[PDB]
């Protein structure tokens, strides 16, 4: 999913 930090950061 995207986030920022949740998903190995880098808004991923």
């Amino acid at each position: 999913d995207k986030n920022g930090d949740g998903e190995v950061s880098f808004e991923e």
